[PDB]
């Protein structure tokens, strides 16, 4: 599903944690 473009985004959360 072209969704599967979105959830790479989560990765972008990770960031923040350091």
């Amino acid at each position: 599903f072209p969704r599967i473009w979105l959830h790479n985004l989560g990765q972008h959360i990770y960031e923040t944690y350091g």
